[PDB]
C-alpha cells in the first residue's frame, strides 16, 4: 500500500491514483507576490467553542485527533466558504529535521510541520458523500516553526507514547483545538485536493500565513511514532509530507490587502 518511503512513496502514488497528475492537486508553492487581495472573501469564521475530542489514532501515516461530526458544534464557515463545514479531524505532517516537513511552501520556504484541520460541508450528509464534490471539503492548513514551546499542543505530545504503532488509538476526550491557532486569521485560499491518496480534488484550501511555534522537544515526540505496527521491525514515522504540485490553471487569493 501507498507510504512516504522511496518504494511507495509521493512519485509512485499516480499508478493507482491517476488523478496524482490532475488539474487541481495539492499542496503547492504559495508565491506570495502573486497571490492577489479578493475583496469578494467574507470575513473567516472558526467556532471551535463546543468541539467534542473524541479519540487519537496511529493510521499508519500520521495520528489522527477525531471529533464527534454527528452535529454542528464545530464549523468553519465564511471566507471563501458557501455553506458550513463540520470538522472532522486534524492531524500534521513533519520532518526528519526541522528544515522540511511541510506540504505546502511560502516563497518555496518549508516549515518544520504543516498542521491541517478536515471539514466536510453539511449540505451532503456524510463525509463520504462530500468528497464525490467539487466542494465538499474545507482543510484549514497551519505552519508550524520551531521556537517557544505551544502549551496548546502538549496535551497531544504526551499521549504519543500510548499510540506508537500503526493502528494503536487511546481517548483523546475534552481536548481544545483552539489552542493549535495562531493570533492572526490572515490566509491564502485556492481549490486543491488531499494531499494523500486517493488524492481527491474536493478541498477548498484556507492556508494561514502567521505559523505557530512550537518546541523543539515537541517535534522530536512527533518523530518518535512508528509507521510500522506492533513487533514490525521499527520505521520511525518522519517526512509524512506531499511536494509541492504544479499550480496550473489556478490563482492563490489573500484574505489582506
Ligand atoms: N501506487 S502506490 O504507491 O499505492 C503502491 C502500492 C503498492 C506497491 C507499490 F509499489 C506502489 F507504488
Ligand atoms: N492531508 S489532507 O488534509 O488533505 C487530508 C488527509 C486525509 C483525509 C482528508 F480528508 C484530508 F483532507
Ligand atoms: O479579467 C480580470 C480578472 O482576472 C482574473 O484572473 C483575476 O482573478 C481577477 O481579480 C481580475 O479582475
Ligand atoms: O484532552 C485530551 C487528553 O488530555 C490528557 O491526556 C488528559 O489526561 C486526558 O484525559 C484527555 O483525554
Ligand atoms: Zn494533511
Amino acid at each position: 500500500h501507498w507510504g512516504y518511503g522511496k518504494h511507495n512513496g509521493p512519485e509512485h502514488w499516480h499508478k493507482d491514483f491517476p488523478i496524482a497528475k490532475g488539474e487541481r492537486q495539492s499542496p503547492v508553492d504559495i508565491d506570495t507576490h502573486t497571490a492577489k487581495y479578493d475583496p469578494s472573501l467574507k470575513p473567516l469564521s472558526v467556532s471551535y467553542d463546543q468541539a467534542t475530542s473524541l479519540r487519537i489514532l496511529n493510521n499508519g501515516h500520521a495520528f489522527n485527533v477525531e471529533f464527534d461530526d454527528s452535529q454542528d458544534k464545530a464549523v468553519l464557515k465564511g471566507g471563501p466558504l458557501d455553506g458550513t463545514y463540520r470538522l472532522i479531524q486534524f492531524h500534521f505532517h513533519w520532518g526528519s529535521l526541522d528544515g522540511q516537513g511541510s506540504e505546502h511552501t511560502v516563497d518555496k520556504k518549508k516549515y518544520a510541520a504543516e498542521l491541517h484541520l478536515v471539514h466536510w460541508n453539511t449540505k451532503y450528509g456524510d463525509f463520504g458523500k462530500a468528497v464525490q464534490q467539487p466542494d465538499g471539503l474545507a482543510v484549514l492548513g497551519i505552519f508550524l516553526k520551531v521556537g517557544s514551546a505551544k502549551p496548546g499542543l502538549q496535551k497531544v505530545v504526551d499521549v504519543l507514547d500510548s499510540i506508537k504503532t500503526k493502528g494503536k488509538s487511546a481517548d483523546f476526550t475534552n481536548f481544545d483545538p483552539r489552542g493549535l491557532l495562531p493570533e492572526s486569521l490572515d490566509y491564502w485560499t485556492y481549490p486543491g485536493s488531499l494531499t494523500t491518496p486517493p488524492l481527491l480534488e474536493c478541498v477548498t484550501w484556507i492556508v494561514l500565513k502567521e505559523p505557530i511555534s512550537v518546541s523543539s522537544e515537541q517535534v522530536l515526540k512527533f518523530r518518535k511514532l512508528n509507521f510500522n505496527g506492533e513487533g514490525e521491525p521499527e520505521e520511525l514515522m518522519v517526512d509524512n509530507w506531499r511536494p509541492a504540485q504544479p499550480l496550473k490553471n489556478r490563482q492563490i487569493k489573500a484574505s489582506f490587502k
